[PDB]
C-alpha cells in the first residue's frame, strides 16, 4: 500500500499519520494542535481505521526512513517521529517548517 500515504500528503498540509492504539499518537495530537495553524491543515490521517498499518508502516518505512508512528508531514516532508517533533518544539524548529507552508495564522 504505497498510494494511501502518498496521495494522503500534498505540500500546503500538516498531515501526520497516526494509530489510536500508539499512545505517542496522542503525544503529538496535543503537541501539534497546541499551536495556532491554518484551520483544516492539522490532519491526523489513521493507519488502522481504512487500511493495512502493516503495509503503510513499511512503505513510510521506506518513503520516510522509518516506520514507527505518530509520523508528522509538514507540507511534503515528513519531520520525523515524535521524538523529532519534541525538539522541533522544544527548539521552536516546528514553528518555521510549518510557516513555510502558509500554516501559522
Amino acid at each position: 500500500a504505497q498510494e494511501f500515504v502518498n496521495c494522503k500528503i500534498q505540500p500546503g498540509k500538516v498531515v501526520v499519520f497516526i494509530k489510536p492504539t500508539c499512545p505517542y499518537c496522542r503525544r503529538a495530537q496535543e503537541i501539534l494542535s497546541q499551536l495556532p495553524i491554518k484551520q483544516g491543515l492539522l490532519e491526523f490521517v489513521d493507519i488502522t481505521a481504512t487500511n493495512h498499518t502493516n503495509e503503510i508502516q513499511d512503505y513510510l518505512q521506506q518513503l520516510t526512513g522509518a516506520r514507527t508512528v505518530p509520523r508528522v508531514f509538514i507540507g511534503k516532508d515528513c519531520i520525523g517521529g515524535c521524538s523529532d517533533l519534541v525538539s522541533l518544539q522544544q527548539s521552536g524548529e516546528l514553528l518555521t517548517r510549518l510557516k513555510q507552508i502558509g500554516a501559522l495564522q
